[PDB]
């Protein structure tokens, strides 16, 4: 495993955000074909010349490609071992939608500039072969709370651990560093979630608001989110890297959190979000899913081997 050989999958949820999910056209698959794999080469490149410009502005960029996708660019190709089409989960009280898209981009820096500038120059490629599925423009809220007022990511893996549950190693070599990841953009009840007291929103999550120290699980609702979205399974604690993002238009009081979890295991996340939906996690009382896709996040060497034409 080498960490260095990642796209930007591990650590930094960013200031200043992009989410961008985009269709191929299906008109004429060559042409199609040829487009993304000038983009392979084209993005790091990008990504090089903003870091020359902006070295101070933490440029972060993972860009990612659905099953469907793969499937249709790629057919003769060896494919990544969990790479799967997500359709939507059937819980109990409330499902959550698929959405066919066929390219991710989630696009991250310390200045809206720098993410405007990726997606206008990696568009000059792609926009005559694509039309947009989902576009969310994102920011970190006060001391990266959520937009409901806690703190986002406390329980992530860092550092080894972050290598260890963020990255494929030896199991799938061909695609070893690439990284699943999962987009879920909810819109919130903020009306409904500003209404309840300090104390019952603390029930919901599982955490004191101000500090952010968990509760004793003694205190704790078993239908919390930090109980319920857990992977225990086999005595293992299984981890995500979860890089949560506030949206918002509040003039128009449009708000929600846009979610990105990027994974070793698709099983992983899979399971959590299978256990929130089955058994009522509190969150989703204040949080409707409106879309939701998987991608698989290449490592660099693997967008090397899609732009010369290998797949
Ligand atoms: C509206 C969407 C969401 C919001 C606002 C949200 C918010 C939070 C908050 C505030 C925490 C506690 C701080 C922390 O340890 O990070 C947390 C923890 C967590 N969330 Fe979420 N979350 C959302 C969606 C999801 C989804 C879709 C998943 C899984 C697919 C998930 C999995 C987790 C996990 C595993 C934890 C850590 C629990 C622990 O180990 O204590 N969340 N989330």
């Amino acid at each position: 495993v080498n960490p260095q050989r990642s796209q930007d999958v591990y650590r930094d949820a960013g200031k200043n955000v992009l989410f961008l999910m985009l269709s191929l056209n299906r008109q004429d698959q060559t042409n199609e074909k040829a487009a993304v794999e000038e983009t392979a080469d084209r993005l790091q490149a990008i990504k090089r010349s903003l870091n020359v410009r902006y070295p101070d502005s933490h440029l972060r960029i993972a860009c990612g490609i659905s099953s469907k996708a793969w499937d249709y660019l790629f057919p003769q190709a060896p494919k990544p071992k969990e790479l799967e089409d997500f359709t939507g989960i059937k819980g109990d009280k409330y499902d959550a939608p698929g959405t066919p898209a066929d390219l991710f981009f989630h696009v991250r820096a310390d200045d809206q500039s720098l993410t405007y500038e990726v997606i206008d120059e990696i568009m000059t490629f792609l926009r005559p072969v694509t039309k947009v599925v989902d576009e969310t423009h994102g920011f970190r809220y006060f001391e990266g709370r959520a937009i409901i007022g806690f703190v986002d990511g406390t329980e992530n893996p860092v550092d080894a651990d972050a290598v260890e549950w963020g990255i494929i190693h030896e199991e799938d070599p061909e695609f070893e560093n690439g990284s699943y990841a999962f987009a879920q953009k909810y819109l919130h009840q903020m009306d409904a979630w500003k209404s309840l007291s300090t104390e019952q929103q603390e029930q919901v999550i599982g955490r004191r608001k101000f500090t952010d120290l968990e509760q004793g699980d003694e205190d704790k609702n078993q239908r919390a989110h930090n109980v319920v979205s857990q992977d225990n399974r086999n005595d293992v604690e299984h981890k995500i890297i979860r890089m949560n993002v506030p949206f918002s238009d509040p003039g128009e009081n449009v708000t929600g959190t846009y979610f990105i979890g990027y994974g070793r295991y698709w099983d992983v996340t899979k399971t959590m979000l299978t256990n929130m939906f089955t058994k009522n996690d509190l969150l989703l009382d204040y949080s409707t899913p409106v879309n939701g896709q998987v991608f698989f996040i290449p490592s660099i060497d693997t967008l090397d081997k899609i732009a010369d034409d290998e797949y």
